[PDB]
């Protein structure tokens, strides 16, 4: 086990307690006509706590449990926590959480004695739960048990499958909420496994109060019986089309709520579940682009006090694009065109054929450059044009099955009618890519949970109490392609600033400044 | 546009800024139980900017008439002078894309709203730009700037021709040629050398007069413009590696009797780096040779004139070094990275000769060791922690000066998956380039102005490490190893830039929406 | 699945197909005026197949324990056996996808509507079927096939498993291993050699007594298994070229008195094709060394024995011979051909040595020249007649056996424009090379109970040309250049095929359909 200890009088330890003293720094700016910046330094100074004790075991349910993600999920806790080899034609494989930036990323300490870099691994600064951890469960449309789903998905070594198969067999996903119009309607035939039932025994959307409570009892009901404390909801199922929001349906907590019972609908199966997961208390995290997070539910998790987060996984050209994207501008290189094709011959290729669901993923792939666009003004103005073409494209192609195939363009200009073209071919094994991100995100999202703190008062000590994250965990947006927000601030796509944030605040509990690349040791005489 | 900060940390006396800084780090030592000690560390600084800077700034370029040097020159000349010109897509204006000091923004703060606002990356304290460059330089080859453009086909024929007057006007200098040190196939482009015998033929006796000639080169070239600031930078062919050798180029005496020996370990990058260092002028390797030997490290610092370089970071590998660094920061990781390139360019014909194409081969290589080194979950003797790693440099005369790179990263995911990225790239090497000599010698003019001392003020420690953004191969303070991530690379110089205004690093902590 | 064409040019004599057939071409010359004359040439044969085949074909693979010779042996028991076998993607039955014979069809005519009839392309005449190949082999590594298997991770895990106990049976001969002729990487490989001398150390003395020794080997392998033809094939180790001396092997006389006399000159390739050619077993060159020297060629003709060869065509160069084709056919002007390849197997390892590498480097360039060289309207003095080309492999371990082919072609089109075709290419190779080494035996049996007259019948002239569909670098008759164009290369096959049924060749002119 390894482990960090930093020597400072900013952290103090009490009943597994971490107790630390920060002072944030900031600034606000304002612009003259004459285009003089005015910056104004702010400092506010806190007191981050930390409960240490993290629970032996977290429960984690997942909606669209036997899908490829949901499958693979299990299927990575599975063979890591037991260490279950298998065989390739490349030899005996070790289980490993490779794709994981909690599990198999480093983060800078500091230097050693002559004056060079000291890495330790993410998850050591401070106590984090282990996804070998994970208590899984969750609900799908079909009833396939987790064996006969990894065997559906096509995506683990057939071996590792077949080492797997007495303990996957056995796990069931309870039935769910299925609205037909909400996802493509080549589904109907998967879904067999509805709680919405009417006396025919027919698929209904109406009694929508009741799904909630249903689902609520169900979070209760796994929570008991697998004598665990804390519990996650992840949205890792069909990707759904859009709900109109509109005032005195979703637009409030109350009218949301009311809505539900009317079985409104505006109201989709995501709605239901975000819904339920927040008044049980339990963080929720949608992995699909779907606007599950209307005014209405953004208000209820306010009001609730509990976590919510996401938009769509950013696990492969979306992921590549926030940091190729980001860097060209960086450079002071000007992208003018920008083209992302995509096939896939998986269940979210099948589902993503039917515009209406492909229109939500259309969203949140295309709105990752819009704030580097929009931050830089000597490139991007009326003058030059500030406008970079962009399209998105998604075909489903089932020879290629999880292995999604993205072909993209970035066309650049350079200086006096120069350009530069870099063209890409990227095979990404989906569900590899995505299922280590669904852990970072659960293993996050729990540490946060823990953190608690309070603005210090410089003239009246421990004055205020300790308060929990604004409920928008925006810390999770590494992970996510169209980062939720806080109303009236707008996202911050750059990957490496993402996950810079998640460094800094891991660096700041321990008592550590940020990063700052300085390295005076060296630069100065 | 302009910046200005509130703040009780900075004072400005006489042209003059003080700036209060408090340097936090922070020392670790790791137990074999696999603990990590952490001991921050402190040191108070007061840094000062001259803030006069130079109305014009002198620039001497090996290699003026290369590509790279008359791409650079046309680009100071058509800005300054606001030259559009014609196009198949129709008039064109000139600007300095690709630059990253004229051309890219940095973070001041929030709004009201909470949400960022941005400023010119050389709006936050004065900096001199391009259009104010005044340049000369040396070529083993006498052709004017405007047949230099025409030789190169890099630029617009249409901008080419409304170049032509002013261009023509732009002749090398004379330059040193040792035969052995660049591609044999360059032997007929050279006819302008100040090296010569008796009977009028290129030799490498007399070495310590080649010296003083550069030194006097540079002297008339700032007594001819009324200039009294000059930076000198090499972007002339990729010479072979110099071998180091104890008693003749590993200490400043050794180094400067070997030049007066005509000792064969003496480079012509060698010799401009040494009158470079002698007449108190920056001095720039774009190349990959190792001109920097310890002699010429100790020299520069005895004479405390700044040294930088070791190959443009233009293309393939600034991508790279994006790239590589986005994975293993991801918990991705690499095991195979193939880079591959062809080029038609006299680079490209110099760099088709082995000794020549080794030097380029090392810094294009060498950019993603320290990536590796950081991850020991993924890199470890269990796992295997190597990289196969391979660079390939071909001459294909049809594409000219647009180079095409075309690379494999091949990585591995959990569970026996595995993540292939294949790349095709055509970089415009001199337009991609180009702006980055420009953002060298801004930069480092910058950096000539900047004083500090602990809390009598110094300058920077020689080797300026501030540049490696824009080199592949960060030449380094002994003992010390380079980090080559551009990000990292570009965020150094943004939080230098901000601590000079008062201003803390960049956290992107957010707390203002993040926090109740 | 069979064909019965309704003609008066073919009897049935004893199981004897005799054929009439009227072979016209024509000669041309050009006179300085630019003008062409054409004279039509005439000459009338009678072919012969002999109809009876061999119920089983005996096949000795030199490099027998490797990536292409292991999966050989897995394609054949799998396919004969119908072992189907268990993946990812479920459960997948056995074929001989990639071969040509096997898996294209031809067309035989028009059906009554207008449209095209096709069928199997070996079933218009008696070909002998993969399944009934009885292989044996050589290689200086002992592991037998099934550890051959794993070793090469081509196959699907549980491929390997169900073939386990039968690929266990089979263990490859030891064979001739003269270091100086492949990668010096490849020594610790050797453990199975019959090239030893007192102390047991492997030596080059005593050539004649290897040969020997391979001559019993072949004839052995024909008793033990109650064989009547054998086909010999290298499908081991890239080797270094050898040079070509007068009275060393320029000639017949020459090359056997070179072997006695342990000449350096003398590879082991060298001495399999002599024992083959010896033992009148047609030898086939998988490799790109010049195995076939010019005393060698005089051997195999004086023997009337067939030789063929000379590097797989199997992907990049397949696709080139494809694509370089249509580009000059069309009138467009490739200029730059750039073409890079990195793999992770023993062929790669082998080839990271520049002495083995070179041979293939030749090979693979060599592709296009009779392309370039058939348009003087796009390639002359004028406009320029060359296509730059260069041809990049590299060892990369963790791709193992899917070797990357990344190109570009660079082409001109009218007024200035350009074209550029840039690929990846993922490459299996042994799965792309089995099916072909599979095509080169099925053909090259045909061939030999095929004979004809003009009008004492005779066999076909030793170097199979025919077979310069499956080659990179086809081996040719003295004066005459090679063809490469891999659509005229099947195109003759398929003619030949043709003609020994009755048919004429293929004219694409459909007078069904474009005349009233
Ligand atoms: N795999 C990746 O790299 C990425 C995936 N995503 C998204 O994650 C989601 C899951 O992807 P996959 O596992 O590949 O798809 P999938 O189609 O294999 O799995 C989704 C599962 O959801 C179930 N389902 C559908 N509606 C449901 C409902 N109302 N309640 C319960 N179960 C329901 C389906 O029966 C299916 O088993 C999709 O929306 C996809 O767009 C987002 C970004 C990246
Ligand atoms: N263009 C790019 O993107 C990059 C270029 N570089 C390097 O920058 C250098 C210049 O590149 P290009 O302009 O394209 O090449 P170039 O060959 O067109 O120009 C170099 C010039 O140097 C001159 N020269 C050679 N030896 C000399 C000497 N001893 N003294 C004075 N002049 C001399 C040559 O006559 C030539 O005009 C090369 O070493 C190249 O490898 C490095 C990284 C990237
Ligand atoms: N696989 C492909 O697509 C193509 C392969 N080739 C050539 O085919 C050959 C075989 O390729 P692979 O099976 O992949 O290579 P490999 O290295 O796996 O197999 C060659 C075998 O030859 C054996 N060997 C070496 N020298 C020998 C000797 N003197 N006598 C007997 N055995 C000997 C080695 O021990 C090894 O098992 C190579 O020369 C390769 O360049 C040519 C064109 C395409």
């Amino acid at each position: 086990i390894t482990s960090v200890k930093v020597v400072t009088d900013k952290c103090t330890y009490k009943d597994n307690e971490l107790l630390t003293k920060y002072s944030y720094e900031n600034a606000v700016v304002t612009k003259t006509a004459s285009g003089r910046f005015d910056v104004t330094p702010t400092v506010q100074d806190y007191v981050f706590k930390l409960d240490l004790k993290k629970p032996e075991k977290l429960g984690i349910m997942l909606i669209g449990l036997g899908g490829n993600n949901g499958s693979t999920l299990v299927a990575s806790v599975l063979a890591n926590k037991h260490n279950v080899e298998f065989q390739t034609k490349e030899g005996v494989k070790q289980p490993n959480y490779f794709g994981s930036m909690t599990q198999c990323s480093t983060l800078k300490l500091g230097i050693d004695a002559e004056g060079n870099d000291v890495y330790a691994p993410f998850n050591s600064l401070l106590p984090m739960v282990s996804p070998n951890d994970f208590v899984v469960s969750g609900w799908d449309i079909n009833n396939a048990d987790l064996y006969e789903a990894m065997q559906r998905s096509q995506v683990l070594e057939y071996d590792l499958q077949q080492r797997l198969k007495a303990k996957m067999s056995l796990v069931k996903p309870l039935p769910s909420i299925y609205y037909p119009d909400f996802i493509a309607a080549n589904q109907d035939e998967r879904a067999n496994n509805c709680i919405n039932l009417d006396e025919k025994g027919n698929v209904t959307t109406r009694g929508k109060w009741t799904h909630l409570q249903r689902i609520r009892r169900d979070i209760q009901n796994f929570k008991e019986e697998n004598a665990l404390d804390k519990v996650i909801v992840l949205w890792t199922a069909n990707t759904e089309r859009y709900v109109e929001v509109s005032p005195g349906v979703n637009d409030t907590m109350e009218n949301l709520l009311q809505s539900i019972k009317n079985d409104h609908e505006e109201i989709a199966p995501s709605t239901i579940f975000a819904a339920a997961s927040i008044l049980e208390g339990v963080p929720y995290i949608n992995g699909s682009p779907q606007n599950t997070f209307v005014p209405g539910l953004v208000q209820l998790a306010e009001h609730e006090g509990t976590f919510i987060a996401g938009d769509d996984l950013k696990s492969g050209q979306t992921k590549l694009k926030s940091v190729l994207a980001q860097f060209l501008v960086d450079a002071g290189i000007k992208p003018v065109s920008i083209a992302s094709y995509n096939h896939l011959g998986n269940n979210d290729g099948y589902n993503l054929s039917a515009p209406k669901q492909f229109r939500s993923k259309e969203i949140s792939k295309s709105s990752v450059i819009d704030d580097i666009i929009a931050s830089n003004d000597i490139l991007y103005n009326d003058k030059l044009g500030k406008k970079v073409d962009h399209c998105i494209v998604i075909k489903y192609m089932k020879p290629v099955g999880d292995s999604k195939v993205a072909m993209d363009e970035y066309y650049s200009e350079l200086m006096l009618g120069g350009h530069n073209r870099i063209s890409i071919h990227n095979v990404c094994e989906d569900s590899l890519l995505a299922t280590p991100l669904i852990i970072d995100l659960l293993v996050m999202t729990e540490f946060c949970t823990r953190v608690s703190y309070k603005k210090v008062d410089p003239v009246k000590e421990d004055a205020g109490k300790f308060e929990n994250f604004y409920p928008v965990l925006t810390f999770l947006s590494y992970w996510l392609k169209a980062p939720l927000t806080r109303p009236g601030f707008h996202p911050v796509n750059g990957l490496n600033k993402q996950r810079t944030a998640l460094e800094n605040f891991l660096r700041l509990l321990i008592g550590l400044p940020s990063q700052n690349e300085l390295r005076f040791e060296e630069r100065l005489l």
